[PDB]
């Protein structure tokens, strides 16, 4: 995998130097067509993909005009081709136009990028999962963009799309964890527990600024009793491990199947290939060993929309419905109808009706047991993202309005955890 | 440009070993996606493109099914995706499916392949012309196929398509011949003359088997007086060089713009990009320095269809009409409305109406002067392809029926030459 030792400043993406540095990276990576010596940075049609939280993602597609386009924001959707100047054609004919790319810029940060790269490499070459990476640069990487778009929240409950999502996760979960570097395989410890320990310690660092001020803000931390969380994780963990239906260890989980990381491929499928195969999962930033019921339960929470992803303060929280018992069963049947022979890797697909009911009900129990974990997971993740809001609140920076209210985000998910855990049977 | 030292036997293209060797070449070339270790030769959906004469050309596209498809013949047209087996999916999801390739296998043989490669490299990197070559093997090369199809004979006279063809040739002709290795630039000797000398000497070798037998076959050679051709080339050459309107030296000519080497690109063009830009020229096997009027006159002859390309004996010779004076003028206006600044390479496109009439009429005279050359060119090329038919005739191989009647092909074009040259003014 090719590498170039150059960086971009994502905060400068609206400036010409950004296109100059992008082009330099594409040339040194020998990205085809983009490396043509006949092009210059003005040929970069640049868009920032909205809804990314941690990292900045950009579309890079071909601008045929002699003068540059202004950079704009856009959703995750195949860029429209910008107009040309008929009197000053580009130096290439259309079959040579450069293809569209995803240009990922890392923020600061789970798994490392160097380990994420090695995993992505195994996933693609041994299991046929993941994007084509043209190369990496100092703080990001460059990927092929296949024409496609993100799903909507409404599309998660479509039975055909839901069926495809269940298939793709099953395919993810059939990856041999040993090939990824986890020596213990299915007996590896769930990444959930390590995430709750690290983020609860960081959460404590963040909210100590509120406590130290006393008064109002300390009262807020006490109203939502944020210090007893460690004592509530441990009680929940002891209940889970004490369950016989907790599942057989862990699998390679995506851990973040919100609709923004689910793609509809814009492609003509082969004859007989089912409609639900045009759907795939993207963005493995959070992927790691976890119980399969955790990954699935997380997806079901994501039916409600803006579960992991926070809501902007100027928008209404979506609130789509959680899947009913039969929609979850449709999901399980689709999920379990796919078997991958571990010896040779062959995938065989069977009828959903032939899945046995004890297998379907056992998976439901797994989901039920791991589902509260997803909420405390994102709750503690929320308190960590609140570092900046807290720092402002503690300083009383005039006129500050946070882009996301992560404090409220965390309270809400913490109460989701406490409530689902109580109704599950956890003595919290 | 990557290279692998392996060969294929094009005569074995219907056999499994052919797919095995194709896959081996794609891996060693590191063709993306095709190099995936999850694929095998049964994933090669293989088609032989019809209408190739010298060399064998194959489509290589993705077969998703566990069992191989049978190899078939096909025209130059984007292969349909063959059906999959829903119970045994391919090991890749659709965004990873390998793209379609052109797999060219050379026959025996103008310019060399090693020089053709260096020229193709200059044409692509400095002028934006030509195919993306993934790599070469011992007797061929592997190219990207962009979705597209060959034109039909009927489409050559469509004013929009004709306009695009004229543009693309102008763009070809603006190439600096010095960048291609021809030190003398526009003063380089026309390749026509070297082709007529070499092929007339080979023609003589071929037809000497007919003469040596006497009787019938010698009478045939005398009926079409094939020995006085050298004396007729020289007379025609002295008339041409004596013309003041012969044009200003030579340009990089394609020399073979039959409809089979003209492509309609299947692509969504940028806004404001004119319809005729979806048309391009392919296959540079015959390209070389020649007078621009020669290349254009050759294209006009090709309006009649099956000019260069022979007709199969079981088919009727097409016989579409030659372009009228105004269709040729439409062609000249479109051709001359494009200027490429030689200093910096910028292309500017103007209105066809603003082309001056003296420039249009001067180009017509160039075409008229060089047009008989095209017929003697293909006539002598025909006598050379007749080696095998003559060898059979001279042996009286029982039941022999030639795939193409090259002897008749050559007589016909030789009389086209003699007739157009007489009506031009050549004392032949
Ligand atoms: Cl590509
Ligand atoms: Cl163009
Ligand atoms: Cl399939
Ligand atoms: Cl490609
Ligand atoms: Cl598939
Ligand atoms: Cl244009």
């Amino acid at each position: 995998v090719r590498h170039v030792a150059l960086s971009v400043d994502a905060s400068e993406w609206r400036q010409p130097v950004f296109k100059q540095k992008v082009l330099a990276i594409l040339r040194r990576l020998h990205v085809p067509r983009w490396s043509s010596p006949l092009l210059t940075p003005t040929n970069i049609h640049l868009q920032k993909v909205s809804g990314a939280l941690t990292n900045a993602v950009f579309f890079v597609s071909f601008n045929p005009a002699p003068n540059p386009t202004s950079p704009s924001e856009s959703p995750l959707l195949t860029p429209t081709i910008p107009p040309s100047d008929p009197s000053h054609p580009p130096p290439l004919t259309p079959e040579q136009y450069p293809h569209t790319l995803l240009f990922r810029v890392y923020g600061p940060s789970l798994i490392s990028r160097s380990e994420e790269l090695r995993i992505l490499h195994v996933l693609s070459t041994q299991y046929g999962i993941g994007p084509r990476v043209f190369g990496t640069f100092t703080n990001g990487r460059v990927e092929e963009f296949f024409p496609s778009r993100a799903l909507t929240a409404q599309e998660l409950r479509d039975p055909i799309i839901s069926r495809g999502i269940a298939r793709r996760m099953r395919e993810l979960h059939s990856v041999d964890l040993r090939r990824l570097g986890y020596e213990q395989g299915r007996a590896t410890e769930p990444a959930l527990w390590i995430c709750l320990k690290e983020w609860s310690e960081a959460a404590e660092d963040v909210i100590s600024s509120l406590t130290a001020l006393g008064g109002t803000l300390e009262a807020w931390v006490e109203r939502f009793s944020l210090h007893r969380i460690r004592e509530e994780v441990t009680i929940y963990r002891n209940f889970v491990e004490s369950q016989s239906g907790k599942g057989n260890g862990v699998v390679f989980a995506h851990n973040d199947t919100q609709y923004g990381n689910l793609l509809r491929l814009d492609v003509e499928l082969p004859p007989n290939t089912p409609e639900h195969c045009r759907y795939i999962v993207i963005d493995f930033e959070y992927a790691s060993p976890n119980p399969r019921g955790y990954d699935i339960a997380n997806h079901f929470h994501e039916w409600r929309a803006n579960y992991h992803h926070p809501t902007h303060s100027h928008s209404l929280i979506p609130h789509f419905p959680y899947p009913t018992p039969i929609q979850r069963e449709d999901f399980y049947r689709s999920y379990l109808s796919v078997e991958v022979d571990g010896r040779n890797g062959e995938e065989v697909v069977g009828k959903r009706k032939d899945v046995p009911a004890d297998k379907v009900a056992a998976l439901e129990h797994e989901v039920r047991i791991w589902s509260p974990g997803c909420s405390i997971n994102w709750a503690l993740w929320g308190l960590v993202q609140a570092e900046e809001q807290v720092c402002a609140l503690a300083t009383k920076k005039e006129g500050y309005v946070p882009e996301f209210d992560y404090l409220s985000y965390a309270a809400e998910r913490l109460e989701m955890f406490r409530d689902e855990a109580k109704k599950l049977g956890v003595p919290l």
